[PDB]
């Protein structure tokens, strides 16, 4: 009988870098890509914000060359690129009215198997 607050809507079931560091939503909704290198892995900081589009190239895949061309909610929880990897959503919230999703990308989880039966 208190009521909590409210969590985000819904994630950016896809994404397009336009900018680097920088991606479209799937509804008119640009994100904020800060790709920071774990210190054994790869984390794409992704901030909603409002900014204008400035250029449209591949500065960021030039430059950091690791954050894929376009995302793609998949099931669990996690993001499928369209290179051929799939990112790990770290995190997804918001914050000062600001929705910052965090996106993991690792080896190719190894294979899982059949253990025992």
């Amino acid at each position: 009988g208190s009521m909590a607050g409210e969590d985000v809507g819904a994630p950016p079931d896809h994404l397009w870098v336009h900018q680097e560091g920088i991606y479209r939503d799937e509804y008119q909704r640009t994100w904020v890509a800060v790709v920071e290198e774990e210190t054994s892995f790869l984390r794409a900081r992704v901030q909603q914000i409002q900014v204008p589009l400035g250029d449209a190239a591949r500065p960021s895949h030039l430059l950091t060359s690791q954050l894929p061309l376009m995302w793609q909610l998949y099931p669990e929880e996690r993001y499928m690129d369209n290179n051929s990897r799939l990112w790990q959503i770290q995190h997804h919230l918001m914050v000062r009215g600001v929705q910052e999703l965090l996106l993991k990308l690792l080896p190719d989880d190894r294979s899982p198997g059949i253990h025992r039966d």
